[PDB]
């Protein structure tokens, strides 16, 4: 509302919004992994030092 | 087709226009009544001719 029935909109910049969207979106995952394996990381050093 | 989706359109007069169609049916059918009853007493006088 206050749209009659169902219209049409356009996007601005689709496809460079997708293509920032991506390398946002890869650059998260791969701070998520590297996060993961910096725990795991330092779990094996706490280990080692006993 | 060219209307995207379905859009609303509004007409001109819809009320006095219903009036004045009301009033063309009605005198249409009235005319179609006095027409037949027209062919009947034309066929009635037929008869009582002979």
């Amino acid at each position: 509302y206050p749209c009659p029935n169902t219209v049409d909109c356009f996007v601005s910049r689709p496809t460079e919004k997708t293509v920032f969207t991506v390398f946002m979106l890869a650059a998260s995952g791969i701070c998520i992994i590297l996060n993961v394996a910096e725990v795991v990381y330092l779990i094996i050093r706490a280990c080692a030092r006993r």
